[PDB]
C-alpha cells in the first residue's frame, strides 16, 4: 500500500460526541492513546454508536488501520465491530467484522482494492461509545 495516509485532516464525523472526544481527534494525524491527552475520540454510550471520515473524493483503498484507546482498561470497548467502506453515493462497497483487538494497541484491516469514499466504523454493541485514538487511511499501490 501507498505511506500516504489520506485521512489526516480529512472531515470526520460520529453518531454522537461526550466528553469533548470530538470526531476529528482521529484524524489529526497523532496516534497517542491516552483520554487525557486530547487526541482519541468519545460518542456517548449507545446503541450502535459509529465513527465516519469523508476522504473527499473516491480512492482506491487497501488499508485501514485503527489506534486503540489505551488508557481507564476501557479497550474492550472497541470490540464486536465492522469497518465499513462506503461509495459516493453512500452504499457499502466492502465490509469485515472484527470481535477483538485482544489487547493490540493496533488493528490493520486490509481491503481488496476497493474504490471507496468513506471509511466507517461501526460497533454492534448496545449501550458502548466508540473511543478511537487514530483512523489511517492507505492507498492500493501503484
Ligand atoms: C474531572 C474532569 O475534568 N473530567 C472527568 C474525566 O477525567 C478527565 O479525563 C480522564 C481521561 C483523565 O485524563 C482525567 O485526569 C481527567 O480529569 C473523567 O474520566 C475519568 O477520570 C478518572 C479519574 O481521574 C480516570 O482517569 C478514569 O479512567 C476516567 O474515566 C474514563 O474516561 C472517561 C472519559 C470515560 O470514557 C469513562 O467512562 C472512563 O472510565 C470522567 C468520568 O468519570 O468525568 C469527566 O468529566
Ligand atoms: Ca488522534
Ligand atoms: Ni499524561
Amino acid at each position: 500500500v501507498e505511506t500516504e495516509n489520506i485521512a489526516r485532516g480529512k472531515q470526520a464525523s460520529q453518531s454522537s460526541t461526550a466528553y469533548g472526544g470530538a470526531a476529528t481527534r482521529a484524524v489529526d494525524g497523532n496516534v497517542d492513546s491516552d483520554y487525557g491527552h486530547h487526541s482519541v475520540t468519545h460518542t456517548n454510550f449507545e446503541d450502535n454508536a459509529w465513527w465516519q471520515v469523508d476522504l473527499g473524493k473516491t480512492e482506491n483503498v487497501g488499508k485501514v488501520k485503527l489506534y486503540n484507546r489505551g488508557d481507564g482498561n476501557v479497550a474492550n470497548r472497541l470490540s464486536n465491530f465492522d469497518v465499513v467502506l462506503l461509495n459516493e453515493a453512500k452504499q457499502e462497497v466492502a465490509r469485515q467484522h472484527f470481535d477483538s483487538l485482544n489487547g493490540k494497541a493496533e488493528l490493520e484491516v486490509f481491503f481488496t482494492a476497493k474504490d471507496a469514499r468513506y471509511v466507517k466504523v461501526e460497533l454492534k454493541t448496545k449501550n458502548t461509545p466508540l473511543s478511537l485514538a487514530e483512523v489511517e487511511v492507505f492507498r492500493s499501490a501503484t
